[PDB]
């Protein structure tokens, strides 16, 4: 219930590849809406590949945008496997992982029942949508950008 | 934690495809050691393909053995996807799933940090081994069914 649409996002604070803790209020994301994608290198499935294709297109279009940010949260347990995937899969938006895996607190807090998954937050942290894909995702991001 | 080697396995009761509730003491498993494997149909990974091959060979060899049984626990949320994988991959040992997904009771009770995963229990329910693969898996099952 804590991650249902319209609720405020549960807190997280998770380390990036350099070990810096990132939150929804880190400088890259403050005052922006935030698209958070969940994945793991141990699930390089067709669905994950599709999500990645879609997310690479969003990042390419919106990487230097005032209104929208992107964060990848991995459920990997192995740091080298995680970093290797970031490189191979060109996951060039910010990436975090605490190596807890399915036992990672963030996975429980966000009630992740499968991966890939995603969640979209307003700049005030409100949960706008979950598990958006395809044209619907495209349109929601376009709308956020238009709302300025 | 509750799933360390030497501890009694956490309780579970999960429905098979026909809706029968299966536990470690169900008729097929009573007084046998039990190999439980955790998976999901959506986890189309190399580890999952290799795991399925390994498990199919254990099943082929030991399906009528009086000292070992096998149980697949899926972390699927979609029943048709689950059943379709069972058929495609001939997962013909007992299969259960309650559609709760990654954050459900049994995944948390067993501290599953990624899938695929497995656990081996003695006939009294104590945890003997975790995440057995390859020749190590074969040798452990051989050792389990050996008569004194």
């Amino acid at each position: 219930a804590k991650s249902e649409i319209g609720k405020y996002a549960p807190f997280f604070s998770l380390p990036n590849a350099k070990g810096e803790k990132i939150t929804r209020s880190s400088d890259a994301f403050k005052q922006k809406s935030l698209l958070i994608n969940f994945w793991a290198s141990w699930n390089d499935s067709i669905s994950q590949k599709q999500s990645n294709s879609e997310l690479r297109e969003i990042y390419k279009k919106y990487k230097k945008n005032k209104y929208i940010g992107m964060l990848g949260i991995s459920l990997d347990v192995d740091k080298q496997q995680w970093k290797d995937a970031i490189k191979r899969d060109t996951l060039d938006w910010e990436q975090v992982c605490d190596f807890g895996g399915l036992n990672s607190e963030v996975a429980k807090q966000y009630s992740i029942y499968k991966i890939p998954a995603n969640i979209l937050l307003s700049s005030d942290g409100k949960i706008l949508a979950k598990n958006l894909r395809g044209e619907e995702l495209k349109k929601k991001i376009e709308n956020i950008v238009e709302e300025a």
